[PDB]
């Protein structure tokens, strides 16, 4: 499931949990400030941890391309949650206009 950023504001409202896959150098420049940052190489060598599982899960990354290269691997990671990729990432989020956290 794609989740378009308006729609993911509104889960998160709700407590759903959105993870920030990128490395955290990406993260300190630009990211969304009700992400959790757990870089996709992490959560692959030792998974999700359970401070960050919920039953609404949200993954975002760059542009979207990322979430959907690694979709399965993702599904497996936040199982058995309920899990988004958000729509083009923080991309898809400035661009419906939602604050960044900009260093
Ligand atoms: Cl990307
Ligand atoms: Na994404």
């Amino acid at each position: 499931t794609t989740i378009s950023p308006h729609d993911a504001q509104e889960l998160i409202a709700r407590g759903a949990k959105l993870i920030d896959i990128r490395d955290a150098d990406e993260y300190l420049r630009e990211h969304i400030p009700e992400a959790d940052l757990a870089p996709l190489s992490v959560l692959e060598q030792s998974g999700l941890p359970a401070k960050l599982r919920h039953e609404q899960i949200i993954f975002h990354d760059q542009a979207g391309k990322r979430t959907s290269n690694n979709a399965d691997k993702l599904a497996a990671i936040a199982a058995p949650a309920e899990i988004f990729l958000l729509e083009d990432g923080i991309d898809g989020w400035k661009k419906a206009g939602l604050p960044v956290a900009v260093n």
